[PDB]
């Protein structure tokens, strides 16, 4: 992908978000 890096990269940060916010509510 022409921009597979990127996108990678727009959801390590989206995934980073995701995750950083289970981090408190983890069954919910």
């Amino acid at each position: 992908e022409k921009m597979t890096l990127c996108i990678s990269v727009l959801l390590a940060l989206t995934v980073f978000l995701l995750l950083i916010s289970k981090i408190v509510p983890p069954t919910s």
